């Protein structure tokens, strides 16, 4: 089961609202909604060890992983937060998050891979759930 490939969006939903709950400035929220309209989401996968790159005009964030270890990464809030990713299914990830300080929503995310070229995310904060899909460019 293979995530790796260049991948745009086709759907959105909750992004705004995701945002608002995390107390991301109304300005700085409003600029990161224009920005995620036009993503382009670069995954290599080589077994359970995944590189993301998630490109816009505005911000581009890069993350490392192998599924069951630990790793750094950023809030989609910008907050630093120690990770985990498992597989809840074949087709599925399931990844906490923790704040690396101070407290704030709990966040985490999902990736799955459906049998229709779709790749959905999930990013949820308290009981926020945002969910964007993308197909391959
Ligand atoms: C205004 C500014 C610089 C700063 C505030 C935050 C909220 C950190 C911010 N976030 C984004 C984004 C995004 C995004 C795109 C795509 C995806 C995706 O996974 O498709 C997720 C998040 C942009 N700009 C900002």
């Amino acid at each position: 089961p293979n995530f790796s490939g260049n991948w745009k969006i086709i759907r959105s939903e909750n992004f705004e609202e995701l945002l608002k709950v995390l107390g991301v400035n109304v300005m700085l929220r409003k600029i990161a909604v224009a920005a995620a309209s036009k993503p382009a989401v670069e995954i290599k996968q080589e077994g359970d060890t995944f590189y993301i790159k998630t490109s816009t005009t505005v911000r581009t964030t890069e993350i490392n992983f192998k599924v069951g270890e630990e790793f750094e990464e950023q809030t989609v809030d910008g907050r630093p937060c120690k990770s985990l990713v498992k597989w809840e299914s074949e087709n599925k990830m399931v990844c906490e998050q923790k704040l690396l300080k101070g407290e704030g929503p709990k966040t985490s995310w999902t990736r799955e891979l459906t049998n229709d070229g779709e790749l959905i995310l999930t990013m949820t904060a308290d009981d926020v759930v945002c969910t964007r899909v993308y197909v391959r460019e």
